């Protein structure tokens, strides 16, 4: 059989994109908290010789979030239920309409190395020896407010009395377009440098005690010095801090001398249109 699912109002949502577990990128919907999921699901059984039977038709409304490689923990956090058809032959070519009215949605969808965090619709047909199960996936997005003002930080690295850097950048808040604005000062250089770079580190956190998976990439790296890092370029998410304390991702810029480093965490945020 095939099935397929369509939302009501696909002509007029708007989608986004979002990346598979083999790194492509996909378009999806796009939902926020409380808004309507409504649309039909078709079901057509082909015709066979034999006669075949299933055991209940429903679509699901999921949100969870999914932990480690093995996909080893699911924690749904959200699931609402429609049952489509009671028992019986499964056969011939049916629609059924479904709404879920004014879903709660907390959590902005989260495609990690080491979790994810989905919505998606799920059509199952229970069978006896295994049942067909189809998933739409959907994306969800939470907006954040900050003002449009600079704040400006700083953060130093060094050697006591022999070597002093400071880095003070515009802003301890950036949205995902934003620019990272700031200036390496040399207050106090009283030995040679072999080299110095600043750091964009992603760190995301994922499980709790034994559980725990922590990694760290680096997003970006840069070589009286201006600095600048343009987001729009990197492919960033908002800061996520302790998900239903399931994970975390956690921004940082990194100053590194060589070794001597100093790190400062950056809150990353999604800004509304």
């Amino acid at each position: 059989c095939e099935i397929d699912v369509i939302l009501n109002d696909a002509e007029s949502r708007k989608t986004a994109e979002l990346k598979t577990e083999e790194g492509k990128l996909e378009k999806h919907y796009l939902f926020y908290d409380g808004e309507s999921v409504s649309g039909k699901v078709n079901i057509n059984v082909k015709q066979t010789s034999k006669r075949l039977e299933h055991q209940g038709i429903r679509i699901e409304f999921v949100g969870q979030i999914e932990l480690f490689s093995d996909k080893s923990n699911t924690h749904e956090f959200v699931n609402l239920v429609k049952e489509l058809a009671l028992p019986g032959e499964l056969t011939q070519n049916r629609s059924y309409d479904f709404e879920f009215m004014q879903v709660e949605k907390p959590y902005e969808s989260y495609v990690g190395a080491n979790v994810r965090l989905r919505y998606f619709l799920k059509v199952t047909i229970v069978r006896r020896l295994s049942d067909l199960v189809k998933e739409y996936d959907l994306i969800v997005h939470q907006l954040a407010t900050y003002p449009d003002v600079n704040n400006s930080i700083k953060m130093e690295v060094g050697i006591e009395d022999c070597l002093h850097i400071e880095f003070e950048y515009n802003k301890s808040k950036y949205h995902l377009k934003d620019v990272i604005v700031g200036k390496i000062y040399f207050l106090l250089v009283r030995i040679k440098i072999q080299h110095m770079e600043l750091q964009l580190i992603k760190k995301e956190m994922t499980g709790i005690g034994p559980s725990t998976t922590t990694e760290t990439e680096t997003v970006a790296k840069y070589e009286s010095i201006p600095i600048r890092l343009f987001l729009a370029g990197y492919d960033l998410t908002p800061t996520m801090r302790d998900v239903n304390k399931k994970f975390s991702v956690r921004y940082f810029l990194n100053l590194v001398l060589v070794r001597y480093f100093k790190q400062q965490e950056i809150v990353l945020w999604r800004k509304a249109p």
